[PDB]
């Protein structure tokens, strides 16, 4: 209902606990290029990896975090699997955040309606189901959002911040998340008090979505308004026609390029946006920066299903 926009997302880890390599190979090798996972054979064991993993500029903070992709967001699990069932497996890591999926036999369906019911779990597919493996790939995609909407309740309250609206805005989420796959985005930070947001593709190139309510534009005009600045930056920003761009007011003579043309979107309240390439809003490091598709390729050999 809430943080249709999490506060941040990135590219997480899918843990698969199953004791068939045959269904595994099946699934794995359908599965979309990018999707980091790790397999294992034995729950106790894929128990005691779990076990052992375990103001607002600190969002953004996490991209400097070499480390972040290896969070574990999902686990699929078999219940029938041998040493310890699947419901019990997701007993013993219910609490955490982890989205729990379960493959389910032919007489395993009312254990598992009653354990999506409580809570327990987050999906059940049958696992000889002829869609298995695409329902799987759907449940992963779906429940790693859920994991940072997750994350963005004890995010907002360990700041001591409160969310933006428009994270909250469906029709602007949507717009979001679209407007994020036409520019190759796959990790995001809230950036600001007014739902800015830290962009980066898979090469940890820098982008920013300069986000402005109706109540900002007002305060915005009337610090040009206070400072005396040009008479196009007056009648600019009173439209609504260009929005700041900066982090502190300028002079008033730099709100020239200082404003950058802006999009209006009007759902559960008025938004102005605009999308600009590089390190706008703030300094960002790129060299302490570890890119997806890096990452991707120095998962190292040993440790890797497919060898």
């Amino acid at each position: 209902q809430h943080f249709s926009i999490p506060t941040c997302y990135f590219p997480s880890t899918a843990v698969f606990v199953d004791d068939s390599r045959d269904f595994l190979l099946n699934f794995v090798l359908q599965l979309d290029e990018g999707l980091a996972y790790r397999v294992f054979d034995s729950p106790f064991e894929a128990l005691d990896c779990i076990k052992q993993k375990r103001d607002l500029a600190a969002i953004h903070a996490e991209v400097y975090n070499s480390r972040r992709f290896s969070e574990i967001s999902v686990v699929v699990v078999d219940y029938a699997m041998p040493g310890m069932d699947g419901l019990e497996f997701c007993r013993r890591i219910e609490d955490t955040n982890i989205k729990k999926i379960l493959l389910t036999g032919q007489a395993d369906e009312k254990l598992a309606i009653a354990a999506f019911n409580e809570g327990l779990i987050h999906r059940y597919i049958k696992k000889s189901d002829p869609d298995v493996a695409s329902l799987i790939t759907q449940s992963i995609h779906d429940l790693q959002l859920q994991y940072f909407q997750s994350m963005s309740d004890m995010i907002v309250r360990m700041l001591s911040v409160t969310s933006p609206n428009c994270l909250h805005d469906k029709k602007y989420a949507e717009l979001f998340w679209r407007l994020c796959r036409e520019k190759g985005i796959v990790e995001f930070y809230l950036a600001d008090n007014s739902g800015s947001f830290l962009m980066l593709d898979d090469d940890a190139n820098i982008s920013f979505l300069i986000v402005k309510n109706e109540a900002d534009m007002q305060l915005h005009y009337d610090l040009a308004l206070d400072n005396g600045a040009s008479g196009d930056v007056l009648d600019q920003l009173h439209n609504g026609e260009k929005i700041p761009c900066f982090w502190v007011t300028p002079q008033w003579n730099e709100w020239s390029n200082c404003l950058v043309p802006a999009n209006r979107f009007v759902s559960d309240e008025t938004y102005f946006y605009a999308y600009v390439q590089g390190a706008v809003l703030f300094d960002v490091r790129l060299d302490k920066i570890l890119s997806y598709h890096q990452y991707l390729e120095e998962l190292d050999a040993e440790e890797m299903f497919l060898n």
